[PDB]
């Protein structure tokens, strides 16, 4: 059975071609809305929230860590690097990276927050201790993109990642000074504004990630401030049949602009 709700997202699914998954959180009355929302997606770059996070919350026993510097060699740069290329034979303190990578998408800067973590299984490992039994992290930069049909790697569930996204800026999956930091960094990104923001009232707050990677795969994951009433998270997932396929920021603000209805 379906609500309206689902039957527009359906209808947006059908339309575009793809594959499309959402949760949304009401934190109101906590009901969650869901379209293919067991169904596990590639997350791309959405993962980096994972990862900024898992660092925050080593951060909490090791008070200076975001402040320690790391160097960057040329050898580091991936295939997007629009911070890390400026401190080559420099450093970007933990605190910088985990900016760049969540506020610009910097690639090189995710390799070093899974470095700092010990590897893909300690973002993974980090997912379960704070409850999140779905998430896997497999793959490093850029190789966690490929977004292959039905491959469980680097994947996680709508429902999943907004019950995470709900824990880590809400909740208190991390402390106090560290979800508070992770929020800041959510609400500065700057790679969003097609996405989920497009598709909301212009008067809300909105903390995002994004995420993009082959198979058209058009990701955004969000917390929002509705004016009046209680926030909300939101998570829109979508990948595509051919692996050459465009992205569609659009579809994520189409469905953004569903789910507001009635909020
Ligand atoms: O930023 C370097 C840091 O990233 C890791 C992954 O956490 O390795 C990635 O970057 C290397 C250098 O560009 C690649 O050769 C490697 O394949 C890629 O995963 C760490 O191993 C490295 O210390």
């Amino acid at each position: 059975q379906t609500s309206a709700v689902q039957q527009k997202l359906a209808a947006l699914e059908k339309s575009s071609g793809g594959r499309l998954g959402v949760a949304l959180i009401d934190t109101a009355d906590n009901t969650q809305v869901l379209y293919r929302g067991d169904e596990r997606f590639p997350m791309c770059s959405t993962s980096k929230v994972m990862a900024a996070a898992a660092v925050l919350k080593q951060s909490e026993t090791q008070k200076q860590l975001l402040n320690q510097p790391v160097e960057i060699k040329p050898a580091d740069l991936v295939n997007y690097n629009p911070i890390a290329e400026k401190h080559v034979n420099g450093t970007m303190t933990l605190a910088e990276l985990s900016a760049a990578a969540l506020q610009y998408s910097d690639n090189t800067a995710m390799n070093k927050l899974i470095a700092q973590l010990g590897g893909p299984g300690g973002v993974t490992a980090f997912a379960r201790a704070i409850g999140d039994e779905t998430f896997r992290l497999d793959r490093t930069e850029p190789t966690l993109n490929t977004a292959i049909p039905g491959d469980p790697r680097d994947t996680t569930t709508p429902r999943a990642m907004a019950q995470t996204l709900r824990q880590l800026t809400l909740g208190h999956a991390l402390g106090e000074t560290q979800r508070a930091q992770l929020v800041t960094w959510l609400k500065g990104n700057t790679t969003g504004a097609a996405s989920i923001r497009a598709g909301l009232p212009t008067s809300w707050t909105v903390g995002d990630k994004t995420g993009s990677g082959d198979y058209g795969t058009t990701n955004d994951i969000a917390v929002i401030w509705p004016q009046g009433r209680a926030p909300l998270v939101l998570v829109t997932y979508f990948t595509q049949p051919q692996q050459n396929a465009e992205s569609r920021r659009d579809v994520l603000a189409s469905a953004a602009r569903i789910i507001a209805e009635g909020l």
